[PDB]
RNA sequence: CUCGUAUGGCGCAGUGGUAGCGCAGCAGAUUGCAAAUCUGUUGGUCCUUAGUUCGAUCCUGAGUGCGAG
RNA sequence: CUCGUAUGGCGCAGUGGUAGCGCAGCAGAUUGCAAAUCUGUUGGUCCUUAGUUCGAUCCUGAGUGCGAG
């Protein structure tokens, strides 16, 4: 049927560069899937692929959102799908490329449509949602459909809230809506994972951050700060839209010697991001797609042409030719990445909540662990231990008094 | 979503016995998928699972067809699906078990519906189909939609004919109908493959055949011969319906010392069938389902409980719990069976036809190889070689002639 | 002691100029027959020996084996 | 040669009773914020030694290493 190639991988592995090659070779168009690259201008830090390097290959869902609006999942689902539709009804083959692997879920119905299902929210319902208290909205969820409330920590406000918002707009238990999902991906899809040992990658990521300021990153940072300013924006705004990007908020303290620390801070966010990306691909993506993915070793750039270009084209050629791929699916060196142990095996299955009666966090609430495995980890943590000593020792102060 | 478990494997690995265990443990019903077990009575040779061993677990699409009719794919698709539907809308979980892995294709839309698409066949069209000549129907196909005619050898009458039958009833090139298929399987399916080293299996299959006659196989063979007889049936009828079963046609020459040979002949058909089954599962099934299947070593029956029962239950448990399976998917010992080399790698990709001008078969036609790889195999075969000698040697009796 | 045969795993062809097939085996195929069907293909040097002959697996003799006497 | 400072990977607190805060690191989560966000967590015995005292990282006195006229 209608083929669709998707290139995934950590930041700085050459996804875009590969996307182009495949686009030319197989007549296709790029469909960005980068939560930040969808914003107007701000190319250097948001690291967009320069036009003079796109070989004229069309790109969609990229650099079209104004800093005034906030992009998101469903905004990507409609935009991404339209592109797919279009590129298909033109004899071309779509190639979605981005580091926001989360959005990929749209490729296999992994979401809830609360839009088409309109429903006037009640004063009562709203008052609960937009409530000042944190644990109030949770207890509400725990009440109506506790099976979903047990999969979310009572502090995960964003999500716990989301779940409740669904229980209302759909009037259907979210836990049930999930047991009735398909997850089957539409369109014959070919997932390509361009990997690279962390050590080498990190080094490149650090230099790429350096020569990124040399190309005039600060000019963009200040511009961003201009709009940021004269708009009475607080640093706590850096959790919405473009303000989330890795390249602005890091220098905020500099924009009120010191600039260096804001750079090292950026080098850290990027490094962390890269690490989190692999985690998602190994614990979220792969498991979801039953593990139908092919790896591409991009650790030794001196190579690339052999390990990436060719291998990709090889797989892609058979894929597009509506034939079963004969490729090894994973080069010996990275063969372990697709193993169950490194993937589905790490996924949390125990959800029973536990509440420590002796430990409590800065927010005053008592510690709550999820899953017996981690519940024990806590019990044996120096945190819990130390807390259990002051407690015992205190209890004794009286025993001795008698 | 709606779960559906499928137990596959060669004949005599214990599929049915396992199907029951899983049925009980997980509240489900069996849906037979054995092209022969769907016929009335004739249990011993058709090897049906005895009632006193089904723990009351309901069975569908099994032993309901009269020897007068001929079962087939679409007959299975409607029957199988109805059972799935029903079993589901009752809180139960279906468990399709059978050795006719071919039918399984219904689990992932791998067929063409020429029924719902009625179309009065033309005298001209029919005269081509039901034509006495063999290569006439082929050349017709080669004309209208040669892309499909190039994937079938000009001697594969059954199929070449079928393809043409589709081009008519649907008025759509079959080659195109395939490039427009989905193949995506409906229902969240869990494929279990119960394997067993050939050597041990064969030994059991042989004894299985022996003690099969001891339980009164001949009684069924004669009964079958009764209906067969007084019906003026010729041995060439053993290509339709029940008459295909392995246990009847083998003794036909005995039914007109000798009975022994008819038994050894049966022991051979069974052995061969088992070999062919694995081939289908490794070159057809697995590749089609992108390799989402779990192996179960059933070579050492002394075990079974550990390697089969438990492992299956383990995987099944997580499956049904709508959770990502953490099981290894393949026990070290059989780990190689799921490798690409043993699977998709063996699939024929070269379809260009080749015709040897010096070699010809008993039917008078010239040899026709498919795929350069096999085209060469022929060119170097002693057949071709020997034929090229008589040719050359004869030509030399011409140069000398002048 | 009459006579007949003796060919790749089995069952068979054939030929005076160094051999074919069926089955098994191995392999490819499979979108209404699938426990069925189609396709390709690896195995011998024609029991041993001494002769006839330009040359024998196919002729003569003998031995060895097997078969109906 | 007289003063300072030496505490988990880096940076810095600190009470007489057997140690912290920040950066990182590690891990779990993710179905309208995901370059985001929530959650859990490993690390050192406080530069070595002799005293002092019931007790020392912190108190006294040496020795080691770095900074300063
Ligand atoms: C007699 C023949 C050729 C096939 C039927 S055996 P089976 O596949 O039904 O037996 P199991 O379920 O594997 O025990
Ligand atoms: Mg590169
Ligand atoms: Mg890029
Ligand atoms: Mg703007
Ligand atoms: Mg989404
Ligand atoms: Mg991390
Ligand atoms: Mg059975
Ligand atoms: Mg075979
Ligand atoms: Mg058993
Ligand atoms: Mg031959
Ligand atoms: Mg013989
Ligand atoms: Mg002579
Ligand atoms: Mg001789
Ligand atoms: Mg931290
Ligand atoms: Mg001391
Ligand atoms: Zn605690
Ligand atoms: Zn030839």
């Amino acid at each position: 049927s209608k083929k669709v190639i998707v290139i995934a991988g950590t930041t700085g592995v050459g996804k875009s560069q590969l996307s182009i090659q495949l686009a030319q070779k197989f007549n296709g168009e790029v469909i960005n899937s980068d939560s930040m690259q969808v914003y107007k201008d701000i190319p250097i830090i948001t690291n967009k692929h320069p036009l003079q390097e796109r070989e004229g290959i069309p790109h969609h869902v990229m650099n079209h959102v104004d800093w005034s609006e906030e992009y998101y999942s469903h905004r990507f689902e409609t935009e991404c799908m339209n592109a797919i539709e279009d590129i298909h009804r033109r004899g071309k083959i779509p190639i979605v490329v981005g580091g926001t692997h989360y959005y990929l879920q749209t490729l296999f119905n992994k979401r809830v449509d609360t839009k088409s299902s309109e429903r006037k929210l009640t004063r009562k319902q709203l008052d609960i949602l937009e409530s000042t208290d944190p644990d109030v909205i949770y207890n509400t969820l725990v009440k109506c459909d506790p099976d979903i409330a047990t999969k979310y920590h009572p502090n995960d406000y964003r999500r716990v809230q989301r779940m409740l918002e669904i229980y209302y707009k759909t009037g259907k238990k979210p836990s049930e809506t999930f047991n009735e999902q398909k997850i089957t991906l539409k369109f014959d899809t070919l997932f390509l994972w361009l990997y690279s040992k962390p050590e080498p990658l990190f080094q490149r990521l650090d230099d790429r951050v350096d020569d990124m300021l040399e190309r005039g990153a600060l000019q963009e940072i200040k511009q961003l700060y201009e709009y940021y300013s004269q708009n009475k924006f607080t640093p706590e705004q850096c959790e919405n839209g473009v303000w989330q990007v890795i390249g602005f908020k890091e220098f905020l303290p500099w924009l009120t010697v010191k600039l260096e620390d804001c750079i090292e801070r950026m080098k850290t966010r990027t490094r962390q991001y890269a690490k989190r990306q692999v985690k998602w691909i190994k614990k979220m993506l792969i498991p979801d797609i039953k593990g139908d993915i092919y790896l591409l070793d991009a650790t030794d750039l001196s190579q690339w042409d052999t390990n990436a270009s060719q291998r990709a084209i090889a797989i892609s050629n058979d894929f597009i030719s509506n034939r079963p791929i004969k490729q090894e699916r994973a080069p010996k060196a990275l063969e372990e990445l697709l193993s169950k142990g490194e993937t589905t095996m790490k996924k949390l299955d125990d959800w029973t909540h536990y509440t420590c009666n002796v430990c409590r966090n800065a927010d005053g609430k008592n510690v709550v662990a999820i899953g017996e495995k981690y519940w024990k980890i806590h019990l044996g943590s120096r945190r819990h231990k130390s807390n259990l000593k002051r407690n015992t020792r205190q209890a004794d102060f009286e025993k001795w008094k008698i």
